[PDB]
């Protein structure tokens, strides 16, 4: 198999190039050569092969899928992780069993007519299925959805590579064979901090903005190279046969209201919202104060499950034809920063306090956090404060240009408002709703 020692290291490897992740050192010849000889799935989408289902943006995008799937009376495949594949049902029935009873119908009744589940593994040559198994796939396959990902902050590229890299390589074998298919990826903005932000846009090939990288200490270093590895990957396969590709760059993924009890507990910011309703205090202002003493405007960059998960879908590869590129960012100048949120859930009822003094905010935090039960304790911010030493600094706005993707939901339509979203109140709110049904609050 192909390794990151063996694609990098060919002493330390301290940097990586675009130009190792040739198709050739994962791929066979003769599927390489017979890829552009072959002809494209239909357009019409009957067959759906997922991954990440069990995770919080996979399994918005499993529904998404299961209802797009429902109204042409097709088929969701989705790869999960188990020793069987009776198991790996079992783990995606449960997801959707989370205290929500329509939720739960909604599922079932979709999963009885459209959807099967495969125990296997994206690191795993032919993604660890039957062979037999796998030639289906391949011939019957009209769309890749791609959100799968060991999401780890502070894990180095040698052991991202597998699930992430690789993965998106396995993943390639499967659509450049019987038929060409289009792949949907998502990405992290992450992947920009290597790259002047003066070279860094949606329309611009990976390969050439970010031709070398640094292997390194740096937060999310490693996962950061990672996702763009896979990035990399996508791009010599479209040079190659010319598969559609959509890029989805992601950052913060937040809860979303139709569904209860669905969060992704590890995340900072549920840790945070768990952290702030739990002890009652917050400081002035998350975010450095003006000159004259102030608090100032802010923003906070995160958008709602939902809404990504129909984004991804709609403008997804099967689309159109091409490569194309999204920033999925929250880009509005709106005032909504974490101070707001603050007040939403005092509005709500739960009752916070503010600790003028950040550095008095900060020592009171983690002495409550500290007191609190372990249940709460072990989910809440305290494993992550040093990630909070200092306040923000404000940002007006999205630190990513997201000029293709605003268009393109606007043009589509997207959601309530037909245009990216802003965070509301409701937004924050649902986080207390559940993680009281989840009983960690």
């Amino acid at each position: 198999r192909p390794t990151f020692a063996s694609v990098h290291g060919a002493g330390q490897v301290t940097e990586v190039h675009a130009g190792d992740l040739s198709l050739d050192k994962f791929i066979d010849a003769a599927t390489l050569a017979e890829a552009p000889r072959l002809p494209a799935a239909n357009t019409q989408v009957r067959t759906v092969l997922l991954t990440g289902a069990t995770g919080f943006l996979g399994r918005y995008l499993a529904l998404e899928w299961l209802e797009r799937m429902d109204l042409v009376d097709g088929k969701l495949i989705c790869l999960v992780r188990a020793k069987s594949d009776t198991e790996a049902r079992a783990r995606l029935d449960k997801t959707f069993d989370s205290g929500d009873p329509e939720l739960l119908a909604h599922y079932r009744a979709l999963a009885g007519d459209h959807l099967e589940v495969l125990a296997g593994d994206k690191g795993e040559a032919d993604l660890g299925l039957d062979r037999q198994t796998w030639q289906r796939l391949a011939d019957t396959v009209d769309l890749i959805v791609d959100p799968a990902a060991l999401v780890n902050h502070v894990l180095p590229y040698s052991q991202l590579f597998g699930p992430n890299a690789l993965g998106t390589a396995e993943l390639l074998r499967l659509a450049l064979t019987s038929k060409i298919k289009p792949y949907s990826y998502t990405s992290t903005i992450g992947v920009a901090d290597q790259i002047p932000p003066s070279a860094f846009t949606e329309d611009a090939d990976i390969r050439v903005i970010s031709a070398t990288r640094a292997v390194d200490d740096s937060y999310a270093n490693g996962y950061s190279n990672s996702k763009w590895a896979g990035e990399v990957l996508l791009r010599e396969a479209h040079d190659l046969c010319g598969l559609p590709v959509a890029v989805f760059r992601c950052d913060m993924i937040l809860a979303d209201t139709t569904w209860a009890g669905q969060l992704n507990v590890p995340d900072m910011f549920t840790r945070m919202i768990l952290s702030l309703a739990a002890t009652g205090i917050a400081p002035g202002s998350f975010y450095e104060l003006a000159a004259d003493g102030a608090r100032q405007r802010a923003h906070y960059d995160g958008l709602p499950v939902e809404f990504i998960a129909e984004a991804i879908s709609t403008l997804g590869a099967q689309s159109q034809d091409g490569f194309h590129t999204y920033h999925v960012m929250n880009p509005y100048d709106d005032g909504i920063g974490l101070d707001e949120f603050v007040d939403w859930l005092n509005e709500s009822g739960c009752p916070i306090q503010r600790i003028a003094d950040y550095g008095d905010w900060l020592q009171r935090f983690e002495t409550a956090l500290r007191a609190l039960p372990d249940r709460q304790r072990h989910s809440s911010l305290l494993p992550l404060l040093h990630n909070y030493r200092q306040p923000e600094r404000p940002v007006r706005g999205s630190i990513a240009p997201t000029d293709r993707f605003r268009a393109a939901v606007q043009e589509a339509k997207i959601g309530p408002d037909k245009d990216i979203p802003h965070v509301g109140a409701p937004i924050i709110v649902k986080y207390v709703s559940d993680l009281r049904l989840l009983g960690l609050l």
